């Protein structure tokens, strides 16, 4: 269900920063090979966890990218966003393409 | 229902950066004055629109902030998307308080 | 922004039915005159509010329908929510179309 | 990451109605033994995806319950979703609990 291989059009890379008490977390889907942002092809979201070591997954963050012609109007599918975490773990990402399901990576804390 | 009035603790403030073909949109709520994060009271989410001069309002971005105490990892309200915007217009984000209701912010591109 | 004008293609009709403690809360967008659901003209979500009278409107519920074509798989813009809500008031329903904007209908509880 | 087995209080309960070209499609969270619905313990969302046999799974909808005792209002985990399903394959719901993680039900259209 969930593709867990590397993939440069899929793939959802995650990018870690820690700012004083803030991590600072960007997550990008396509990089390095552009993924297309059509109406009937493009990467929808992306999901945000946190696994702290020897706990459950929690939510951290859900990112929709919403534009994919409209008018225009394109959102490109990648996001920063910022979290408190307590604890060593590993980051989870998640992102749905149209058309090419769900793929995931893992980055250590 | 929705209101306009300023807020330090709970308008969603914009910036905008122009990055190649890309806006750089930021948007924080209680920047100045940090709104309080906790199960009961904190910043759920933010909608943002485009709404290009003449024409409807594009959903541009859906951010979910998740985490609010759950084993003591916290996301904080604040987010950064990437979008190709066509035309002059204004921005307008949406952010939803569990206490305080909605709150718009609106920004000339 | 939001259009509050009734239209029997945009608007999500709200119909409530109390079993015993649960309000069982029917949207759907489209009711009398089918709106097109279509890769690039669709009814993406639909949000449910509850404002109890001299209160802050509280989100109830948040439906995305994601599927608007893709290997001929349609999620229709109609969802069965379940909520226990406390006082009088009314409730709120905002739709949104990738084409035509934001919707919005009101029902007393 | 996500769990397979079933349990009464976490597992999404998938069940089918076939309503002339729609599928009716209910999910529940706590069919048989209630799960909490605290602010610090709740369930926060389930998505549906439909995976046709041979194909990759389509995201059919997202459903956020928002309140979780915000002036004493609660969505309860239940929710009912309508969709067009070319050919046969496999529902599969995927519910998050805010301590307990991630669970998952499949189903057989
Ligand atoms: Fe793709
Ligand atoms: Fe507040
Ligand atoms: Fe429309
Ligand atoms: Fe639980």
């Amino acid at each position: 269900m969930i593709k867990t291989e590397y993939n440069p059009k899929h793939s959802p890379i995650i990018e870690i920063e820690k700012e004083g008490e803030l991590y600072k977390i960007t997550i990008e889907v396509g990089k390095e090979v552009k993924h297309p942002n059509e109406p009937s092809h493009h990467i929808q979201w992306v999901d945000l966890y946190f696994e702290p070591e020897g706990k459950e997954p929690t939510h951290i963050a859900r990112i929709e990218f919403k534009a994919h012609g409209e008018y225009n109007n394109y959102t490109e599918p990648k996001a920063i966003v910022y979290a408190k975490l307590e604890g060593k773990g590993k980051l989870i990402a998640i992102s749905y393409c149209t058309l090419h399901g769900l793929w995931k990576t893992e980055k250590e804390l």
